[PDB]
């Protein structure tokens, strides 16, 4: 009968702060055997995605690269795939730098010799409103999963053409990724691809069946190299798929130049199947991963799959606070620095998706990258002049006081505690309280002995100048973990405050519970100044009691495999070469010192992630009717 036609696409992306030899493997795993194997069947056709910091890392190591990607373009052996330059989610960005974002790929596409009509949707995450801005782009068509159209209401067997969707008047073309396809390859029996694309054919010759995955997975991910190269797969399947008669290869634009979209139809906002288990709040992803595996073990999966639901990924930004809160930011710099073209460029890289969420991938767990995303965050504001100002940045409906002078940026949260969430160094470009808290995960509960001696969950947001009050025998590995008993109520409890010239003065009537409710009085000044800030104390407890009180400071160190350890201290450095730098704690008075790894465990493509997130340090001071003293933190 009819031939089927096949597209075949791969996406290659490397986020910005991944390390240098990442980028080195990934080249010399994937994107180059790859591509010279491609060379080798003039007749395959590939549709591939290039992010932009990929494809700098490559003019700038790999040039002779680029000249192959030309030749093969030049045969018609490859369409370039465009997106996001710095591989944002689109429906996360401002619609004005949806437009530069993807102007800029276009313009390096074009520099290959290729006027690029098609977008690859940065991890599939799609909204309606994405048609006015892709439009506005020149883009004529998105890729996007099968699994979107079956959440509109299709069902398989209605997707193997592309199709029309719209919104304000405007249409796009939307091409379907193939779920089976993506099981297919390339990790099973070349055989088994030609058997499911044969079994396709039918009586109309527009029929047609995506492919478009990972380039990563052809090379990479442990063991692919093996499996894909000197196994020889994709030789394999380019000399088959090449030959086969009832087997039509074709890019996406040449597909719409010989045949139209089977219809109309609308999407709601979905991603690829998989994150609609990761971007659940972790209690409930557990629940979804039950129900989908309880449906394979009654084998009704397959029947029922199509009714399956779980989260959207804009809600990590639910899941993770810190992920939210630097979102927001992210985008009240974006507005401010809109019209700064060199402030701007900033701004965009900090778009880069990966730091924002986590599946698989570590993702925000991974420091690099979410340091990276604030780096370039500080770089753009610091195009802007220094001013304080109330408002609820991460919209939880209790207002942030955002305290700045020429070298640093605080944020402070009266309602947690009257602490500082983000301390920004304008000199270094860093977050000090880029951290995260200790979050159980779905996948957790084989993790390992060693591993799970040092495992806890924590209670607490982590910042800067978080009030404790704890029992004078308690002990550093009852904090370290959380067992510790803690007597106030201060840390995650709001304070008053009172705007004064360069800082914030806060204070709050609560209590320390214990063996009766002693209510004490904690009052901070904290004061912003050239090198950092300082923060006056004054501790009061209505009766006489004998306890500890603590000021805790997280910091965001990176590169200092730190273990539990406590000292006497009036004053101590830090030193992280690769992280925060050199900055240096100083008291008015000696104090017990508390310090330990904030540690995570993760989950990622390569085993577990068991990753320092920033160390805490908290100063303890005996008190037992009247405290003072001050705390200074200086960047060195
Ligand atoms: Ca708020």
């Amino acid at each position: 009968m009819e031939r089927i036609n096949f597209i075949f696409g791969i996406h290659n992306h490397q986020p910005l702060g991944n390390f240098g030899w990442v980028f080195e493997e990934a080249y010399n795993r994937s994107y180059r055997p790859f591509m010279e194997i491609l060379e080798e069947f003039p007749e395959m056709k590939v549709n591939v995605h290039f992010s932009g910091p990929l494809l700098e890392w490559i003019e700038e190591n790999k040039p002779d690269y680029l000249d192959l990607l030309r030749s093969l373009i030049k045969r018609g052996q490859l369409e370039i795939v465009v997106a996001g330059f710095y591989e944002p989610v689109l429906a996360a960005i401002p619609k004005e730098d949806r437009l530069v974002q993807i102007e800029m790929l276009k313009d390096y596409a074009r520099k290959l010799g290729y006027d690029a009509k098609g977008v690859w949707l940065t991890e599939r995450v799609w909204q309606p409103e994405l048609v006015k801005s892709l439009r506005e782009a020149g883009i004529e068509y998105v890729v996007v999963d099968d699994y979107h159209f079956m959440s509109a209401g299709l069902s398989k067997e209605e997707l193997f053409w592309p199709y029309y969707t719209e919104d304000g008047g405007e249409v796009i073309t939307v091409f379907p990724i193939d779920e089976k396809l993506r099981y297919l390859i390339p990790f099973r029996p070349v055989k088994k691809t030609i058997e499911y694309l044969e079994s396709l054919t039918s009586d109309d010759p527009s029929k047609v069946a995506v492919f478009h995955d990972d380039g990563e997975k052809f090379g990479v991910w442990p063991g692919t190299y093996e499996w894909v190269y000197e196994k020889g797969w994709l030789r394999e399947f380019f000399d088959a798929i090449t030959s086969n008669e009832k087997i039509n290869l074709m890019t996406y634009s040449e597909y719409l130049s010989k045949f139209t979209p089977r219809g109309l139809v609308y999407l709601p906002i979905a991603s690829y199947f998989e994150m609609s288990e990761w971007s659940l709040p972790a209690k409930q992803a557990k629940l979804f991963v039950e129900f989908v595996e309880q449906l394979k073990e009654e084998g009704k999966f397959e029947k029922y799959r199509v009714f399956v639901r779980g989260g959207i990924w804009k809600n990590f930004f639910f899941k993770y606070p810190e992920s939210n809160f630097m979102h927001k930011r992210m985008l009240m710099v974006s507005k401010a620095v809109r019209d700064n073209p060199e402030a701007r460029k900033y701004i965009l890289k900090a778009q880069c998706n990966d730091a924002y969420w986590h599946g698989v991938f570590g993702g925000i767990y991974l420091p690099h990258l979410r340091r990276t995303v604030w780096e370039n965050i500080i770089k753009a504001q610091r195009y802007l002049k220094p001013e304080n100002k109330i408002l609820d940045v991460d919209f939880d409906g209790r207002a942030e006081i955002m305290v700045e002078n020429d070298g640093f940026i605080a944020t402070i949260k009266p309602h947690y505690g009257g602490s500082i969430f983000e301390l920004s160094s304008k000199r270094k470009a860093v977050n000090y309280n880029d951290v995260l808290p200790r979050r159980w995960e779905h996948y957790h509960e084989q993790i390992p002995e060693e591993i799970r001696r040092e495992l806890a969950y924590d209670w607490q947001l982590r910042a800067i100048l978080q009030d404790h009050f704890i029992k004078p025998e308690e002990t550093l590995d009852n904090y370290r973990l959380v067992k510790y008993h803690e007597l106030g109520d201060f840390v995650n409890q709001p304070y008053e405050y009172e705007m004064i010239e360069n800082g914030v003065k806060l204070w709050r009537e609560g209590g320390v519970y214990a063996e009766e409710k002693i209510p004490a009085r904690v009052e901070k000044k904290i004061e912003l100044t050239e090198d950092g800030f300082i923060a006056k104390y004054r501790v009061l407890l209505e009766k006489p009691y004998k306890a500890l009180f603590g000021v805790e400071i997280n910091l965001a160190v990176h590169s200092v495999m730190e273990k539990p350890e406590e000292f006497e201290a009036k004053e101590f450095e830090v030193n992280d070469p690769y992280g925060i730098g050199k900055v240096r704690i100083e008291l008015d008075k000696a104090a017990k010192v508390w310090k330990f790894p904030i540690k995570t465990l993760s989950q990622s493509e390569a085993g577990w992630d068991f990753i320092q997130q920033g160390v805490s340090y908290t100063m303890l001071f005996p008190i037992e009717k009247e405290l003072e003293f001050t705390v200074r933190f200086r960047e060195l």
